[PDB]
């Protein structure tokens, strides 16, 4: 019954909110998870500890360096022997700052962390599933519907969230026409509640929800189930979200 | 598993092709399914016989029809008690003719079936879900990416699909402005390998599939049961598309 | 010199608001012009004595009749001999009721109005193009970005505003296949200063518009002026929108 | 005519092709134009000699520099006193080699080219237009609608265009919040018949375009005449298509 039955999957900033809510539902559904984070041991080894490290291993990784790919791909085969699936969920954040105020040492930081990182990500990911699952596989790039709770006005994260976007839709059919059995989807989150906020601003924030109210980390990761397993074999290049009706 | 468990659906167009497909899922996962045919007595009988009459029951409809909504939704409270789940799957394909040759019967036959017969439809729907299941339910619409071959040329048809997305849009908002947990969302299916499926483009077809074949009827099915299910409660007024590519 | 030189326009909806802005610049560019409405004689008059009826004529026309095109066709042809541009200009607004208490009557008429009459326009212009015009010509499908302040939740206004921008597409499609130089696009106002907004909720709109003001009638006569020239003749099955941001 | 009186305009990428159909229209119309290219001496020497030293400027450019973006902002302020329009119009075409196959530093510099050059060019601008013309000014994006033939598949190519669009919808907002009036819309060439347009090749692209031919280089003039201009005073973070109907 386990819908992700012997599957292998990588999941950055897999570690708290958001990611975590991912890998508590990978887990739930038979799958070994590499969960990663940049700079959080404390949370990397609160998930082992929560799944078991029969079935669970963090390490630590940047997924802005080309480095630590490599390194998080060798860890997994090491540990589990495969790759079946990676979700990139890994970013950074918008801010509200004058696009001609901004530093470009600001702005290649968010397109290295949001955009390249992904590409990064799928080419590491694509490799080892040529080498370890029989060139089949499934590769989630997770970005939110909004940055800001205002209008979208971050330059660099919008450009980052329109890059990677497409760079889905590239991928996926870069790998299609070769005849690879490697899917690639986009996830797209509304707000979830991560985190306490000052009531002025939840307020603001639950004002951009039809629903009116906020989802929960497992809402995106029921998705990337579906996108993770054999259910969604013929969903490719396409863009899922969930979003309680924010962008409708 | 019972994802679907306990849940009541009513599927129009659900007794051949993608329809079925989606029948064979939910029926798969707990759900009791009302299927409907205009012109499917045969396919309809043999579907409850193969799901079972304590689980299935079929209708004739002609969705096109607002008195065979209310005889699809008497029958289902009749049968079942309630309404859970619609999923509006009927429809008409398109076809290569010039626009200026269009006659108006010919336009408008279009627009009833594959545009009006879905507000019919989720408004059918939506009052049987206020009145037998604490006004919480999932409405979905099925609007194929492709109707024809070629480049989408079809203008009663392009014009009923376009209709029919931002119809969902509007719809999700509409309800969930007044606080109304009932969700809608579109679900887009690429080229699925049907009897329905002109023989003669079978080759031409698939060379438009970057994947290079044609999808199942389980395939739509699938998405179908996370967006019918509990598990998608955050997502409201979006689009799901499954499609090998097609238009990535 | 006249940037619309000897071409011959008609622009439904063109005595008041959006409508005479795109006819005044259309006659400043030596455009010959005939406006319609529905009912609004007063306004027609008008408008032809400020623009001289040697240029310029009125029609009565409900645009969602099929007989009130071929009686605004043949007028125009005895007037001015030919038929270069059709700007669908005219229909109606959105309203904020619930989906489920919506008549099929309401629906109906709104789909008459703003999607079917579209397209009776279009297959009208297109045979008194090809007969008149060399089979030469230029269609404008206007319909705004919004029809209501809030969240877009009006079922029929934004069915036929989707399917009329999917429209535009399939009819510019299906006659380029075939080699007719016909070219069809769509305009989506922004917010227009005009007699028609709610005067109640002028403070609410400006609010949703990132520029902080409305714009002008011929904000939208300038790119309809751009459309119905020889300067966009590769600009086909596009849309067109200028709404100070309103979508951004 | 003088569509353009007055107005200064620097156009990247404008001594060839699309760049230099954008230099004519704007000569055309009364603009002052600085043109800029990487490596085209000979082009730019024979733009100024065609359009006349009083009326043009040439300036060597590398677009991903942020150095050369104040080069050129001091040139054009040096030769004309003021900044008044920014086309981005250099850039990378896309290749067909496989995703997993891509270094990162060929990754990287389509980003720097194609992406991240934008935003720089979009900052110089901005202050120089608050600098010289008085917070008003327009800036256009250019980006084809593709790069290859066939599907869309190179990653980095797709990538820098989708994030070109939504940092051309962010920038504009961020402006457009602060009552700053600059401008900031895309536009979309499709297939337009240039030097570099090789044999039988031309089959192909050709087959790719509903209306059977490729454009011209004036066809993307004439949009980014009406969007420099104050025409468009209310057309702010759009995208505008040329395409033939290309991605119709």
């Amino acid at each position: 019954t386990d819908r992700l039955k012997d599957k292998v999957a990588i999941i950055t900033g897999g570690v708290a909110g958001i990611g975590l809510g991912i890998a508590e539902c990978y887990v739930r559904e038979g799958a070994k998870v590499v969960v990663t984070a940049n700079h959080n041991v404390d949370g990397g080894r609160a998930a082992v500890a929560k799944f078991g490290d029969d079935v669970s291993l963090f390490v630590q990784q940047d997924v802005s360096k080309e480095a630590d790919w490599q390194k998080v791909i060798d860890a997994t085969i090491a540990k589990f022997g495969r790759v079946d699936i990676l979700v990139n969920n890994a970013g950074i954040g918008g801010v509200n700052t004058a696009i001609e105020d901004l530093d470009l040492a600001d702005w290649q930081k968010v397109i290295d962390v949001n955009l390249t990182a992904n590409f990064l990500g799928e080419k590491a990911a694509i490799k080892a599933m040529k080498q370890t699952a029989d060139a089949k596989g499934s590769i989630i790039n997770v970005s939110s519907v909004a940055g800001l709770v205002g209008l979208p006005i971050d330059p660099a994260y919008s450009a980052s969230k329109g890059g990677s976007r497409l760079l889905t839709h590239a991928t996926a059919l870069n790998l299609a026409q070769r005849g690879i059995d490697i899917r690639v989807n986009s996830v797209h989150p509304g707000w979830i509640d991560t985190s306490i906020v000052p009531e002025d601003l939840r307020k603001q924030i639950i004002a951009t929800i039809p629903v009116g109210h906020m989802g929960q980390p497992q809402d995106i990761g029921e998705v990337c189930v579906y996108l993770g397993s054999d259910e969604s074999r013929f969903a490719n290049g396409a863009e899922f979200t969930v979003d309680g009706g924010q962008r409708a």
